[PDB]
């Protein structure tokens, strides 16, 4: 037959496993089951649902994140199309994913149970409820994260659904400090967005939220006083890497900066940050966006054979041909790499 989404994805998930040395049986299965109907559909055919996932709509992205002294995780964020795709059948069908996977690991889920009717609404607005990250090790058994969108009832209620959310979960301080201290004068639900609200499928030890906020026409300068709420992050080292990465760049005016906070239990600041930078808005082409990432990696002390396996894996393209394999570069305070599954296009270089 013609290749599948499938054919394509799993092939790329199989390449990648290998690079981090993570065993492929059981990524390659929950792969298959993300995809849901999407998996078996012809490539010639057009994506199913203009999927936000990716800029050509496939509804998976991988990343490899480089850790010091520990293996690259390996980890594909994206959604299970509904039967008629659509906003709540991509809901019930990514849940239906993530609760039967729940079910199968013997996960507890009571925490994301607990905030379930908050975000719960037959009309979800925006191009998403819920999506799921899939997280693969060498010597660990998968991982999964929801990441839920605050603006599913609408812009206006995003604010008032993650404090509600937060406070259910026995956090709320840390985001209290956000938003009175750490969002650009006048900009909450306007140049400063609440865009992912991410927890562990499975109960942890102690409630734990990863905030993700976009910085829209957003100042290295303000991007890095949002930062500065967290405990113990370098605002020189956030700038250090947004030059590097956006290649000189001070004004993000073309995609935004992300932030994204880590909420913890007795904490009255976020305890950890990553600054997200989409470097295929501000590159040439995938080749440049390489020797950037390249150049940041090195100064951390990571190897390049790892960045150079991982895109090799996920296509043999010259680098120079597209721009957008590198979708996104970020800094966790190790180095987060963003790599696109092109099943559908290869932007142009620019
Ligand atoms: N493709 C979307 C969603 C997304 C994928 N990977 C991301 C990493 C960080 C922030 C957002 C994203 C975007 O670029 O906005």
């Amino acid at each position: 037959a013609g290749l599948s989404v499938s054919d394509h994805l799993d092939g790329q998930l199989a390449r990648l496993c290998e690079v981090a040395g993570a065993d492929p049986v059981e990524p390659r299965n929950l792969l298959a089951g993300l995809l849901g109907p999407v998996g078996p559909r012809p490539l010639y055919e057009p994506p199913a649902w203009p999927s936000g996932v990716s800029d050509d709509h496939t509804p998976v992205e991988f990343s490899i994140a480089f850790n010091e002294a520990e293996p690259p995780t390996l980890r594909i964020l994206g959604e299970t199309l509904g039967s008629p795709p659509g906003p709540l059948a991509n809901l019930s069908a990514t849940r239906g994913f993530l609760d039967a996977q729940a079910r199968r690991a013997g996960l507890s889920t009571s925490r994301l149970d607990s905030v379930r009717d908050l975000f719960a609404t037959d009309d979800p607005q925006g191009d998403f409820a819920m999506w799921c990250s899939l997280v693969f090790r060498s010597s660990r058994r998968p991982e999964f994260k929801v990441y839920l969108n605050p603006e599913v009832k609408g812009v206006e209620r995003s604010p008032a659904l993650v404090s509600e959310a937060l406070h259910r979960l026995g956090l709320g301080a840390s985001y209290r400090a956000l938003l009175d201290h750490g969002v650009r004068p006048g900009e909450l639900g306007r140049g400063d967005r609440l865009t992912f609200f991410a927890v562990d499928l499975h109960d942890g030890p102690q409630a734990r939220v990863k905030l993700y906020l976009t910085h829209h026409e957003a100042e290295v300068w303000d991007v890095t006083r949002a930062a500065s709420v967290v405990d113990g992050v370098d605002v020189a080292e956030i700038e250090e890497f947004c030059v590097v990465a956006g290649g000189g760049t001070r004004r993000f005016d073309g995609r935004p900066l992300v932030g994204s906070y880590t909420f913890t239990e007795g904490a009255d600041r976020p305890v950890g940050y990553s600054i997200y930078v989409p470097i295929r808005s501000y590159v040439t082409d995938d080749q440049e966006a390489r020797d950037r990432v390249a150049a940041l990696l090195v100064r951390y002390g990571f190897d390049t054979d790892g960045l150079d396996r991982a895109i090799a894996a996920v296509t043999p393209r010259p680098l120079r041909d597209g721009v957008g394999l590198i979708a996104h570069v970020s800094l966790r305070l190790g180095v987060t790499v963003y790599l696109s599954a092109e099943a559908y296009r290869v932007s142009p270089p620019r």
